[PDB]
């Protein structure tokens, strides 16, 4: 038989081993003492939130595209003042009746507001690596001048950019005697005009001020206020102020220079928070800020989960003793075994230049602790029941005892690295690693305490020679296991069971699927107060780019119809879906409508001393801009007198860079580089390769609401690009998506729940077939313990979700390892069931549960408690919710139904008493 050779060939090793302890021992912790020295080498941290996307998926392209046509997205810096104990006031205005004001909207705060704004901008950090001082010019995003970057020309949102940050302006009055009526018109006037009509040159007040920031873009009003709803900008309860920086590639030199100077910022707004303390309340972040607070307590941990080793070193070498009035260096070798093997596995891949994670120095040591010392107590257990037979040597004995007991050691092990190695098919980069980590240690395990733990083990048992069955075996499993198998618990068991396995079946439906960014930060971090701000008092969520591929013509008439929104456009278009999409803004998760550059354009180039033409002189043809006010400019670049004004084709090609680098002014607010000088690709003769249109989502709170957003607007850019197709001239494989800054982190949600259940139901696969091949489950027991581990992952899975634990990629990997982990419960249980030989199907379930349910109790339930319990005291919501919350709910599990359901199974339907004498 099958069973009988591999049984037969590990009782000759065991016995040769037992023969050569020395030789043995020494020599094979000198691979792992060499594969675990290269923990110094090349062991390196991928601390960036770059372990959380595939980098071969659909998301990821067109990330490289937007990157490669555009430059990449622009860092961010924020921060969210409210003022809570202050009360709203009554205002009347000349222009807009009476509007009460919130108590945040006041002189007193916005000059403190502008003392900060000021000081930030101001602001130095001296590099290291580059000996000069890092001033806010060099790094920050200009829009409307990249080249030279003076320091008032860097993108900084806020409300005081209405007033162009002049203190000056601030503070300035006028008398306007507008129907009879003198009144003080004030700031909040020019306030609330800008609130309505942010691309103002001149305010339409007494005060003639301008309307637009120092760096010449206009500002929106969800930009600067937030808290309000509807079109009430006075009831604001928020101020915004917003940093935005260059992003680079991550070699580039200057990235070090734009993270160095956010320290900086950090470290002025937590001063401004502790000065500030009884008249704001801020809360803030910067870009570096998400990436440093997620692993920042990994080397704060691991000395608090570094003493489930000494538990588990102590609870071996008291539950192996043999105390009538102690086996301790069973426990250190059994801890040894257990930590060299992870440390091999962990120190092999840096060999391989493959980078860890935080996940991987937080729950591998400590997990594959719980699953590695299961086999040590199940072989040093059957080491001591099995009594010597007479005349016969230890080496001999041990070997007999090993190979009684060794397959199904085999087949546990090898069924958790083939979970682990068959769930490391994920896509995330994150949770890969782990399971390769952990497979690899599995294995290696396996082999440690096959060939070093038998030589210990001969070793101490040649030690008793110079220096009443227990209590767990006999004095409790024998006066449990009559209870268990009396005839009325043995019916109430089989059906409580069935209830609980058809309540957690309805229970699993309600299971909520994505992971949200809140449960990965600690408990004491700043970002939560900041994250809870920004679901409360925004009113616009993150930006969108509807990028368009190259291939659309965009200097036909019939090309600028299908996108234009104006006169003459064809109904349905681009910008008109666009605009229609955020009329609904439940079903499409738009707030904004897009801002087209080719409106602006049209617009542009209609006659009114904006795009203008020298008549003659040195200088003939080539361009008045509009800040000359000269006679020589009488000429339009357009003509006049028709319909729908599109240019030609010759002056589409022409007209179209001067458009791109007009500055707006009081005498052309039409457009130019405030917003459009970014937004389009120009080749060498003039032609548009690639586009892209901007809007804004709507607020976004929970991980469900990204995922619903970035399906919708894909659905819609969809439609548009199946539109934009039919336009003559287009070729195929023009294509229009939409870019967002966190689409690679939740495209993965879209396809999880069918890539979860192939690959769940990929591993009983080889779960059940190789039980039936290393053992001697034939068929009738072969899919029962089955039967078992999909009753433990269904009511896993229905008590994951009454917890509120959400169906992601981490939690995956963990039901994958609980499907390898169940058969450790089932397989020792049914095995002994098998080779059982009693008149009736009772005294052999009673046998059963009295020989391997104790040993099974005692070192594969007890053995694993310490390893998950060290988990719930961790600082960070993810290791203490996935690792802490889903590991003690599957053993719970997972010894419920092995201890209580399947013995009491096992005596009704099991499998016929072969005698098996071979
Ligand atoms: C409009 O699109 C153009 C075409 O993509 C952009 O020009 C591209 O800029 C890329 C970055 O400079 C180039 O990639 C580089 O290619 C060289 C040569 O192979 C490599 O050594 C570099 O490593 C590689 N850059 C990286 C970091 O991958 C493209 O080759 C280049 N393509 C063309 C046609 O010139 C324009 O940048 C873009 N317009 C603007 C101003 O953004
Ligand atoms: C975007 O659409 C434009 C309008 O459909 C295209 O412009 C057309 O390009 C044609 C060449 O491919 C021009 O044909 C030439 O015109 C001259 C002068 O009239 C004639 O001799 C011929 O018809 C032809 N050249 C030859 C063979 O001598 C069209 O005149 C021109 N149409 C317009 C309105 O100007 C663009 O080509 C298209 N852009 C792209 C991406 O190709
Ligand atoms: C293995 C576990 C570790 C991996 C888990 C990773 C969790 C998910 C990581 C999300 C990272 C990106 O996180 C996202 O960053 C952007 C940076 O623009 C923030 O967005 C910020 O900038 C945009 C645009 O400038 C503003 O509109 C927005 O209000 C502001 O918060 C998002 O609010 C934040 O959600
Ligand atoms: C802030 O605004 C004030 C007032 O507009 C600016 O001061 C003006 O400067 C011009 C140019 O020299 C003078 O002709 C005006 O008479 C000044 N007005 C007053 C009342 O002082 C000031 O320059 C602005 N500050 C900044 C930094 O732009
Ligand atoms: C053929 C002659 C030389 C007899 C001696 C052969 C012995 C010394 C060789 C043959 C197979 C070898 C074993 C093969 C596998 C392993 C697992 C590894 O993780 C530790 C070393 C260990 C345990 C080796 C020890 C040395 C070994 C036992
Ligand atoms: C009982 C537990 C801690 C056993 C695990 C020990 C090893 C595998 C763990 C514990 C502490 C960890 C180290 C903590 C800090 C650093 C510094 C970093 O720049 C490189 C990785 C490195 C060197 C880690 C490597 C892995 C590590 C050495
Ligand atoms: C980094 C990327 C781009 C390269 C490919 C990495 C991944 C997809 C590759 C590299 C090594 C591969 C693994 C190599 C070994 C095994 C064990 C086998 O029993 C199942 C497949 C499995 C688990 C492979 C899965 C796919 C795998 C993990
Ligand atoms: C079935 C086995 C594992 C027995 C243990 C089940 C226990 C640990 C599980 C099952 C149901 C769970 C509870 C379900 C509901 C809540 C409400 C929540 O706001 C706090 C946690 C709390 C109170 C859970 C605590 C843990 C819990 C009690
Ligand atoms: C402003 O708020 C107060 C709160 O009571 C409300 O009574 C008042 O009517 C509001 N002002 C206007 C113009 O409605
Ligand atoms: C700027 O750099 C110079 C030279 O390194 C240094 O003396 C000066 O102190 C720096 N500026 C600040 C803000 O310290
Ligand atoms: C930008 O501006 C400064 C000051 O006008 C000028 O001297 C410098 O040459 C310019 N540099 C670039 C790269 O545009
Ligand atoms: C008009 O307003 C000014 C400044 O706000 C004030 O000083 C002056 O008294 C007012 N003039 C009249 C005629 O009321
Ligand atoms: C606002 O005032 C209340 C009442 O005095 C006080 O309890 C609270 O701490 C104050 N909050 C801040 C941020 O000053
Ligand atoms: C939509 O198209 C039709 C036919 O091209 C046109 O008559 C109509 O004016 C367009 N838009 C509407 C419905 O106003
Ligand atoms: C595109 O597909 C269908 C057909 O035009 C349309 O009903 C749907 O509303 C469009 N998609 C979106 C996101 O609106």
């Amino acid at each position: 038989s099958t069973h009988t050779l591999l049984g037969q060939f590990f009782q000759g090793w065991g016995t040769w081993v037992a023969s050569w302890p020395l030789t043995i021992l020494v020599l094979s912790v000198i691979p792992v003492v060499a594969l675990a020295a290269g923990l110094v080498f090349t062991e390196l941290t991928t601390d960036p939130v770059e372990l959380w996307s595939a980098p071969n998926s659909q998301a990821r392209s067109e990330k490289a595209f937007h990157d490669q046509h555009f430059g990449p997205f622009f860092r961010t810096n924020q921060v969210i003042l409210t003022a809570p104990n202050r009360s709203s006031y009554r205002y009347d205005s000349l222009l807009l009746g009476p509007k009460n004001f919130s108590g945040i909207l006041d002189l007193d705060l916005l000059l403190e507001l502008l003392e900060l704004q000021e000081r930030l901008r101001h602001l130095q950090v001296w590099s290291p690596e580059a000996q000069r001082n890092i001033s806010l010019q060099d790094i920050c995003y200009a829009p409307l001048n990249p080249d030279n970057t003076s320091l008032y020309d860097c993108c900084i949102n806020s409300l005081l950019q209405y007033f162009q940050n002049n203190r000056t302006l601030l503070l300035l009055t006028a008398n306007q005697t507008l129907m009879g009526q003198t009144s003080q018109v004030d700031w909040k006037d020019h306030f609330l005009y800008c609130a309505n009509a942010p691309l103002t040159f001149k305010d339409g007040t007494a005060l003639a001020l301008s309307c637009m920031a120092d760096y010449g873009a206009p500002v929106f009003p969800f930009l600067a206020i937030g808290g309000y709803k509807g079109k009430d900008y006075s009831e604001a309860e928020a101020l915004i102020m917003t940093f935005s920086l260059n992003n680079y590639p991550a070699g580039d030199p200057r990235l070090a220079q734009a993270k160095l100077w956010e320290e900086a910022f950090l470290e002025e707004m937590r001063a401004f928070q502790r000065r500030m303390a009884g008249m704001f309340q801020v809360t803030f972040m910067a870009e570096r800020s998400l990436e440093d607070e997620i692993n920042r307590t990994t080397a704060e941990d691991l000395p608090i989960f570094a003493t489930s080793y000494i538990v588990i070193f102590l609870y071996i070498s008291l539950a192996l003793g043999s105390y009538s009035s102690s086996k301790a260096t069973l426990g250190l070798g059994g801890v040894a075994v257990v930590l060299g093997a992870v440390m091999a596995a962990m120190g092999f891949f840096s060999y391989l230049g493959i980078r860890s994670s935080l996940v991987i120095l937080q729950v591998v040591p400590f997990l594959v602790l719980s699953v590695g010392a299961d086999n040590i107590f199940i072989f040093v257990l059957e080491y001591q029941r099995l009594p010597r037979r007479p005349g016969e040597p230890r080496e001999v004995h041990i070997g007999r005892a090993l190979g009684r007991v060794a397959p199904s050691m085999l087949l546990c092990s090898l069924s958790e690295a083939i979970c682990f190695f068959l769930g490391a098919l994920t896509p995330m980069p994150a949770v890969r690693t782990f399971a390769l980590t952990s497979g690899l240690a599995v294995i290696l395990d396996f082999l440690l305490q096959m060939s070093a733990f038998v030589a210990l083990l001969s070793l101490d048992s040649k030690r008793q020679e110079a220096s009443g069955e227990g209590l767990l075996l006999g004095f409790f499993q024998k006066a449990y296991a009559p209870f268990l198998l009396h005839w009325i618990t043995r019916g109430v068991v089989l059906l409580l069971f069935l209830a609980l396995f058809g309540v957690s079946l309805y229970s699993m439906c309600h299971i909520s699927v994505g992971l949200d960014q809140e449960l990965a930060l600690p408990k004491d971090s700043y970002l939560l107060d900041y994250f809870l701000f920004l679901n409360r008092y925004f009113e616009v969520g993150a930006p969108v780019y509807f990028v368009t591929t190259l291939g659309y013509n965009f200097s036909s008439e019939a090309g600028m119809n299908a996108i234009c929104s104006s006169a003459g456009c064809n109904n349905f278009s681009f910008t008109q879906k666009i605009q229609y999409a955020t009329e609904f803004p439940e079903q499409s998760y738009l707030a904004i409508p897009a801002s087209s550059w080719v409106d602006d354009f049209i617009d542009w180039l209609t006659p009114s001393s904006c795009c203008r033409l020298y008549i003659s002189g040195p200088n003939k043809d080539k361009f008045c801009p509009s800040t000359v006010n000269s006679l020589n400019c009488l000429k339009n670049c357009m003509s006049i007198t028709m319909g729908s004004v599109r240019p030609s084709v010759e002056q589409f090609h022409k007209y179209l860079p001067w458009f791109l680098n007009d500055r707006p002014n009081i005498k052309c607010p039409k457009g130019g580089l405030a917003a459009y000088s970014t937004s389009v690709n120009l080749t060498s003769d003039g032609q548009v390769l690639a586009s892209r249109f901007m809007a804004y989502h709507k607020p976004l709170k929970n991980s469900q609401d990204y995922t619903e957003a970035l399906r919708a607007a894909r659905e819609l850019a969809a439609n548009i690009t199946a539109d934009l197709r039919k336009v003559p001239g287009t070729d195929p494989a023009f294509e229009v998506f939409p870019y967002t800054i966190t689409n690679v982190f939740y495209e993965q949600y879209l396809t999880i729940l069918p890539e979860g259940l192939f690959m769940l139901s990929l591993c009983l696969v080889p779960t059940f077939a190789v039980s039936c091949l290393l053992l001697g489950l034939d068929l009738r027991s072969g899919l029962l313990n089955l039967l078992s581990i999909v009753m433990i992952l269904v009511d896993t899975v229905g008590f994951m979700a009454l917890w509120g634990i959400s169906y992601n990629a981490v939690s995956l990997i963990n039901l994958v390892s609980a499907v390898g982990m169940s058969v450790e419960f089932v397989s020792h249980i049914t095995r002994s069931f098998a080779i059982s030989t009693k008149p009736t199907w009772l005294e052999r379930a009673k046998e059963a549960t009295i020989s391997m349910g104790s040993a099974v109790f005692a070192g594969v339930a007890m053995t694993n408690l310490p390893g998950i319990l060290v988990l719930g005291l961790a600082k960070a919501q993810l290791i203490q919710i996935f690792f802490f919350r889903l590991n003690l709910l599957i053993t719970l599990l997972g010894l419920l139904h092995g201890l209580v359901f399947l013995p009491v199974i096992l005596s009704y339907v099991g499998p016929d008493v072969n005698p098996a004498l071979a």
